[PDB]
């Protein structure tokens, strides 16, 4: 395969225990 | 596969326990 | 197969325990 | 509000570009 | 609020470009 | 808020580019 | 395969107890 | 806000380009 | 595999106890 | 705010380049 | 004769020659 | 007569020949 | 599209926080 | 998509705090 | 007749010929 | 797309804390 | 008659000709 | 894409603290 | 009439002629 | 993309603190 990467700004990844979070 | 990204700005992701999360 | 992504902005994804969650 | 949670074995949150995913 | 959290064993948070992801 | 948290064994969090991730 | 990347500003990856997080 | 934290054994963060990661 | 970076300006990988983190 | 820790084994966290990584 | 500024995303003001314009 | 600002984000001023502008 | 103009003398934009102003 | 513009005099933009401004 | 500021992240102001500008 | 433009005297940008300002 | 700045990330102001500019 | 440009006499960009400022 | 300065980053002043400019 | 400009006789540019400046 092949993944190519535009523009990106605020990605967010949370694993486990996230709560309450990305609050925008 | 192809891949091919355009623009992003607030992608999020949540794995596990989010409760009261992703209040935009 | 192919993706080719236009523009986002507040995607959102959430998997697990997410009540009280996706308050826009 | 309470997020008790049981047992979570397999769990998968995708955001943005997921093709070709959650393949079980 | 309160995150109490079980056993977690295989948990995935991927956020932006996640093409041919989650392949159990 | 309170984080207690119980056993975790597989956790993983990938942000931006994570093609060909989370292959169980 | 191979991967390419774009521009990225404020990617964000949180492992394990991540919880009152990611507040953009 | 209190983080307490349980057993943690194979916790992962990838941030920016993490292509072919979390091989497990 | 190769891996080719483009620009980053704000990326942040948090592994084990994050609570109250990532405030942009 | 209070981080109190228990025992951590195999914490990693991957920020930039981290291709081909967390191959466990 | 105060006032107070809440949270404010995207404000655009245009005075003279703005056809075309604000383009959501 | 004060004034208190709080969070600006994207904020923009165009006076004059400001045509085909503002395209969020 | 174009715009050609004209006579502009006392042309004003504010975006933001613009109390008490705008008074001719 | 051109622009070619006439006379402009006293032409003012403000961006941000801009309390008490734009008095003529 | 004073003025405090808050946080500010993109803030923009043109005055004069400022066509096809404010591209967000 | 291009820009002739004309005549200007009194043209002014002012971008961030602009309080008590643009007083013709 | 005092101001005081909080924080500024991307702060711009032009005058005169800045068509095509302005491009976040 | 160019830019011609006429006659400018008291042009005037001020980006950050301008307090009081742009008094003609 | 003092002034206090926060914390800047990326301030940008352009004056006179500044077409295709401050593409953030 | 070239510039050739005009006459051009009192430009000014300012940038950080300016506090009570471009008073003409």
């Amino acid at each position: 395969s092949s993944c190519f990467g535009g523009r990106m700004d605020r990605i967010g990844a949370q694993s486990g225990l996230g709560c309450n979070s990305f609050r925008y």
